[PDB]
This record gives C-alpha cells, sequence and structure tokens, in this order.
C-alpha cells in the first residue's frame, strides 16, 4: 500500500537522472539515419517515435534503449504463414516502378534475413567511422550496440504499412466499452509495423504505436490524469507488474524457467484488466494495493488457466503450451503467489 508508492517513488530515483544518457544516445541514432538515407533500398528510414529516453520504457535499469526505425513499404501482400495468425511473408503488389527492396526478394517474398544482415552491415561499416564514443556492436532486437560500455542500446527495423490491418486483428483491441468506438475506429485507421522474428522469411506484426497511444490516453474520462480529481495508478499498476517480473527473472536468471517470460506478457494482461476494468473509479490513486492486485491476480489466473490471448491477435495465444511449457508457467505462479501472500518481499531493501 505505502510500501508500493516507496517502491514507485524508488523507481523515480533512477528516472530522474537519465537526461545526461538520452542525449548520447539521440547523437548516434541521427548520425546513423543519415548514414542509412544514403543507401538505394534505406532511403525512407526513420525513427517511430518522437519522444524523451527514446522509448526506454522496456526496463527499469536506466541504460537499455531500445530504438525503433521504419521504413514504409507500399503496395505490400501479407501472406499468413498459415494458422499462426501472426507470422507473415512479405509479397508486393503490382509491378510498375520497382521497388528499392528488390535485392533482398527471395522469388515473389521478402527475405527478412537478408534484409537484416545488409542494415546490420551499413552500421557495422559506420562504427569503425565513428571517432566520438566507443560504439560495440553485439550481434545474438536486430541490431545492439555498447556506447561508452555503459549505455546498452538496441536497435529494431520495421516494415511499415499504411493499409488496413490483417483480418487476424478483426476481433482484437476490443477497447470499446473503456476507450470507445470512435477511439477503436481511429487507432485502427493508423498503420501497422512489422518485425523480422522468425522460416528466415517470416515478419511479425508490431502494434507498439498503438500501445504507448493508449497508455498515454488511458481512461474512459478525456481528463483522466489532466487534473488533481481524476487521478487513476493504471500506469503505476503496469510499472509494478514490469518491475515485479524484471525481479524474479533478475532472481532466477541462472536457471533458465523465466527466459519465455518478457514485460509484454505483463503488458497485454494489464490491458486485459484494463477492459474488465473500464471505469476510472476502478482505477483511483488511493486503491494503489488493491488495483495492483487486480493486476497480480488476474496474471495468476492466466499462468494456471495457460491463455493470455494477444490484445490484437486474439486467436493467439502467448501461453499455449507450444509457446511455454507448462512446468516454467507454473514455477511462475509459486514465485509470483509467493510474492502475493508475503507482501511482495521483492521489491523491498
Ligand atoms: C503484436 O503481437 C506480438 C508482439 C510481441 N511483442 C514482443 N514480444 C512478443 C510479441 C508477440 C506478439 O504476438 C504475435 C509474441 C511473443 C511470443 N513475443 C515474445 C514474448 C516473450 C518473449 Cl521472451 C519473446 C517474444
Ligand atoms: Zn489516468
Amino acid at each position: 500500500a505505502s510500501k508500493l508508492r516507496a517502491v514507485l517513488e524508488k523507481l523515480k530515483l533512477s528516472r530522474d537522472d537519465i537526461s545526461t544518457a538520452a542525449g548520447m544516445v539521440k547523437g548516434v541514432v541521427d548520425h546513423l539515419l543519415l548514414r542509412l538515407k544514403c543507401d538505394s533500398a534505406f532511403r525512407g528510414v526513420g525513427l517511430l517515435n518522437t519522444g524523451s529516453y527514446y522509448e526506454h520504457v522496456k526496463i527499469s535499469a536506466p541504460n537499455e534503449f531500445d530504438v525503433m526505425f521504419k521504413l514504409e513499404v507500399p503496395r505490400i501482400q501479407l501472406e499468413e504463414y498459415s494458422n499462426t495468425r501472426a507470422y507473415y511473408f512479405v509479397k508486393f503488389k503490382r509491378n510498375p516502378k520497382e521497388n528499392p527492396l528488390s535485392q533482398f526478394l527471395e522469388g515473389e517474398i521478402l527475405s527478412a534475413s537478408k534484409m537484416l544482415s545488409k542494415f546490420r552491415k551499413i552500421i557495422k561499416e559506420e562504427i569503425n567511422d565513428i571517432k566520438d564514443t566507443d560504439v560495440i556492436m553485439k550481434r545474438k532486437p536486430a541490431v545492439t550496440l555498447l556506447i561508452s560500455e555503459k549505455i546498452s542500446v538496441d536497435i529494431t527495423l520495421a516494415l511499415e504499412s499504411k493499409s488496413s490491418w490483417p483480418a487476424s486483428t478483426q476481433e482484437g483491441l476490443r477497447i470499446q466499452n473503456w476507450l470507445s468506438a470512435k477511439v477503436r475506429k481511429q487507432l485502427r485507421l493508423k498503420p501497422f509495423y512489422l518485425v523480422p522474428k522468425h522460416q528466415e522469411e517470416t515478419w511479425r506484426l508490431s502494434f507498439s504505436h498503438i500501445e504507448k497511444e493508449i497508455l498515454n490516453n488511458h481512461g474512459k474520462s478525456k481528463t483522466c490524469c489532466e487534473n488533481k480529481e481524476e487521478k487513476c495508478c493504471r500506469k503505476d499498476c503496469l510499472k509494478l507488474m514490469k518491475y515485479l517480473l524484471e525481479q524474479l527473472k533478475e532472481r532466477f536468471k541462472d536457471k533458465k524457467h523465466l527466459d519465455k517470460f518478457s514485460s509484454y506478457h505483463v503488458k497485454t494482461a494489464f490491458f486485459h484488466v484494463c477492459t474488465q476494468n473500464p471505469q476510472d473509479s476502478q482505477w483511483d490513486r488511493k486503491d494503489l494495493g488493491l488495483c495492483f492486485d487486480n493486476c497480480v491476480t488476474y496474471f495468476l489466473q492466466c499462468l494456471r488457466t495457460e491463455k493470455l490471448e494477444n490484445y490484437f491477435i486474439p486467436e493467439f495465444n502467448l501461453f499455449s503450451s507450444n509457446l511455454i511449457d507448462k512446468r516454467s508457467k507454473e514455477f511462475l505462479t509459486k514465485q509470483i503467489e509467493y510474492e502475493r501472500n508475503n507482501e511482495f518481499p521483492v521489491f523491498d531493501e
């Protein structure tokens, strides 16, 4: 309760410092954006979101920065890597003007592996040219860097499609009773992205932009969190959920049980709790303890039932036995139940 606000304030202590690191990050990205716009196929490249910390909100350790590069690919033809609902092959509709991505084609399909390797090469060729800071490219996110040994920058390359969302998403983003039918309509008119996540020809759908948008305009009231009277704890509940998983993942690092779990799981579950608790009166700042519990309780029910539907792709189950093993889900359940029933000691000093 007061224990939870102490943790959120402690999570602020680190966030206050970031100001020096954010500037060093932007200097590298912009120099890499200019070197890419030189290339024939990467002329339409650019960063997704413009804001502070450069989309750092993933890890509560303020050193890991995640940046997304986008590239508009018009007249796109998506062919589902059938029955998966989320992974697609990239085909091209009409051939009057030859597309700059011809070099990455593997027949009709656009190879993500060929598209990545050239991208990965261009910047590695540019790192040795950098005389300002010390950049170390680690390959295992499409590309990763270690700026000044302290800063870690994970670069992701995404295709942008300004067309209608795939039929698999038709029944997703069920925000109607929370954010409204008007908002759903407006969000679905926005573009969608595809990330190289493999069959080294397949790309997975990305809605990181929609997610960010609904988190920064998350109430039923348009003035939610805009004044002292309408302050909810939606954002704090997500921050605590993300922090719980980070603390447990770090606790059991050399045990590989939680390797399949990520903050995406905790963000998905959170949006499902927002859909079931659509009223701003269900997220009052004074009720933080119970709201966080509602999030913990719902996550525990997802683990036990082995059902965590993708919030955009409802037939895609993130907790299927094909994605995460029963033992792994049962192991996370045991750890979270211990936390819940012991007043989250993993949050203590
Ligand atoms: C929009 O749809 C998705 C977005 C994602 N954004 C991040 N990570 C995602 C997704 C997934 C998606 O659904 C198809 C699915 C999975 C398994 N993961 C994921 C989760 C945990 C770990 Cl360890 C690695 C990857
Ligand atoms: Zn709010």
